[PDB]
């Protein structure tokens, strides 16, 4: 039951758009707490300016899974939005990525990374080491067998 990139994996060119982000670090064990806290505080901050997110939330990773690791997470937003405290104005990812949609629990998401790494290797692409996840559904409110995540591995320079 290994994911297959045969038909669904693709290379995307990502258009960078504005976002509000929390740029910090965490451990596997604190990641859920962190996201629930941060994602809520951002929404709160958006509402503070009578603004709404313009897209589902996302996270960026690098050197993940090992001890304490880097994470950037947030929401894409309309222009004119401003951050406050640790919530900052930045951008969504730009450039090329090897990308696939995944449906299922986040726990079994490793398989999609496996398949994406096989597919990158086969097609002779090179990775930056960065991963990009878009959480299309709120996991709290969404059945696991219906939970949509887009998984992207960022590609390296020319
Ligand atoms: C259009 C999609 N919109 C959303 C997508 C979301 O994705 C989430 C992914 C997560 N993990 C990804 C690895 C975690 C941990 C929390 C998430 C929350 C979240 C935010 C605040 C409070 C609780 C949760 C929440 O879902 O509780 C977590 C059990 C969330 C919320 C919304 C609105």
């Amino acid at each position: 039951m290994d994911f297959e990139c045969q038909f669904v994996c693709e290379l995307k060119e990502l258009a960078p758009v504005p976002a509000l982000l929390i740029r910090t670090q965490t451990t596997m064990s604190e990641l859920g707490s962190l996201f629930e806290a941060g994602y809520h505080d951002i929404l709160q901050l958006l509402a503070g300016q009578g603004k709404s997110p313009s897209g589902p939330p996302f996270a960026r990773y690098f050197g993940m899974s090992a001890g304490t690791f880097e994470v950037e997470f947030g929401f894409p937003v309309e222009g004119g939005v401003e951050g406050s405290g640790r919530v900052v104005t930045g951008l969504t990812p730009s450039g090329k990525a090897a990308s696939s949609l995944y449906i299922g629990p986040y726990g079994e998401i490793e398989a999609v990374y496996d398949a994406l790494m096989k597919w990158v290797d086969d097609n002779g692409f090179d990775l930056s080491g960065e991963a990009y996840e878009i959480y299309l559904d709120n996991p709290a409110e969404t059945a696991p067998d219906q939970l949509r995540t887009r998984v992207s591995l960022m590609l390296h320079e020319s």
